[PDB]
């Protein structure tokens, strides 16, 4: 029950407010509250999607997190043929993955079928990937999906979502050269959580884990990062194995390139122990 | 009990912080100055705004002060005399003073009430103001540079809320000017203009360095790093901070972050080529 002309508010002791031009969807789903609106056309954001009160997608900045997740992982892999995306119901990470000609197939599993339906309706430049015949899009819980996946199925697993048994399944379903990249977390709000997850994922049996920081302006404090995790040892994910500049789509990307890839693993000194 | 930030140039958008206690709120001869204690449940601590725009918080002031102070002084072969225009809070100056090469720093800020309030409410920032190697002037930086001799400064840092020709003129041959330089998300066209304008004034190279500033609108800002002498690749450090004894005291800046900060998203990269 957002109203056109009203203001959408996101909140300890800080709030962000964006004026609403047209409400497109606002209702609880089976799993979470989903809000989609056209923002004030006098500002840059365009259409906005929020999940339980928190902006997840906007027209203006959607490309950052999708390009970074899709390319930092696939450009770290020698031949990414088969890819899994867990979450990603909006289609953005999938759109990026499908740019890569080496990809033969990509499975995507998101628990909330209404997010994909609403992204098809109101974010066609993000969600058009979901109709690709190289993609199999499924509605289900990713926890159960990886539990039921055979050993050695995927070259790359991306976890684009909003436990010890889960990560051991991710490690087991990846092939020997496997690369995983995981949910965004903030060096400003979540530093302790990042340092724990990084230790835990190495302990689980990944050979290396490096955090890649990116400039997402609509995420709280304006950055987020992903842990890029290599199953095999001797792999340096911080310098691209397969530079995107050698691929025919590089000029179409709005954020990512090789210079940003190498830059993203440089952290502010207070966080640098995450990576060394 | 909320401070609300919203600027006419970015319509239908706002950021707000809960106010625990108001410390100061008055116009000044030049601008509106607001200082408050923010919610103790949150990280920001004490907050200073000027004309309704947050300029400093206890929590993240290190980022903008380290980037400005160290990107510029680490890009200079031997920075002995430094000018700061603005910076009445003391933060750039505190960073500039870490450097053993610096013999003297002049700091010229138009607003004396800023410095006064900063000594009162931000002592861990404004202690620098009392340093024997600094001279602090209340006054317009536009007038100050006009009345400064050619070839006076190694580094000019413009930390603010004909002029550039004067900055170019007062810098020695190998001089570096660094200026606060706007958001790639909300003012990218202003950065393009400024970059071209400074280059045509006669700086030989101008490069934009991006940094993560969590209390700034959309979480980032950058500075334009400008060299009078050509061939000067500012984007790699000439005096790496790691060879200096205060390197581990820093909370944000090091040489990996220096190099990284000049890598721009593809949509903004035409600022640097
Ligand atoms: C919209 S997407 C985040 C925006 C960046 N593209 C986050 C999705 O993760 C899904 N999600 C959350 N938990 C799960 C599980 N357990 N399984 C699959 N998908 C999940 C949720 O439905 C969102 O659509
Ligand atoms: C607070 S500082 C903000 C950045 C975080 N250190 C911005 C300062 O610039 C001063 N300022 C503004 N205009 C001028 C001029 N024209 N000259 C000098 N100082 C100036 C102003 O009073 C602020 O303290
Ligand atoms: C003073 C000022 C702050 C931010 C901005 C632009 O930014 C935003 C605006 C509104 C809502 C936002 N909500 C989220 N999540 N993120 C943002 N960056 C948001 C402009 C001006």
């Amino acid at each position: 029950e957002l109203i056109s002309g009203g203001w959408f508010r996101e909140e300890p002791g800080q709030a962000m407010s964006l004026r609403v031009e047209k409400v497109l969807y606002d209702a609880p789903t089976k799993f979470q509250h989903l809000t989609i609106f056209e923002s004030d056309p006098k500002g840059p954001w365009g259409t906005v999607m929020a999940l339980d009160g928190c902006i997840q997608v906007t027209d203006y900045d959607e490309f950052v997190y999708h390009e970074v997740l899709g390319h930092t992982s696939l450009c770290s892999h020698p031949k990414p043929e088969r890819v899994l995306i867990i979450g990603g119901g909006d289609g953005g990470v999938l759109r990026e993955v499908l740019r890569h000609g080496t990809v033969e197939h990509c499975d995507l599993v998101d628990i909330d079928g209404e997010v994909m339906e609403q992204s098809k309706q109101h974010f066609p430049q993000i969600s058009r990937s979901l109709a690709d015949p190289r993609a199999t899009v499924r509605v289900g819980d990713g926890l159960a999906f990886v539990r039921q996946t055979p050993d050695n199925t995927y070259d790359v697993v991306i976890i684009d979502t909003t436990g010890e048994a889960f990560y051991k399944d991710v490690l087991r379903i990846l092939k020997p050269d496997g690369i995983c990249c995981n949910q965004g977390e903030s060096i400003w709000l979540d530093l302790e959580l990042i340092e724990k997850m990084s230790r835990f994922i190495r302990e689980t049996g990944f050979a290396s884990v490096q955090y890649a920081l990116m400039h997402v302006p609509t995420y709280p404090c304006g950055s987020i990062g992903t842990l890029v995790c290599s199953k095999k040892a001797g792999v340096d994910v911080t310098k691209p194995l397969r530079p995107v500049e050698d691929m025919p789509f590089a000029k179409d990307l709005k954020y990512y390139d090789s210079e940003m890839h190498k830059a993203s693993f440089a952290l502010p000194r207070f966080a640098r122990h995450i990576n060394n």
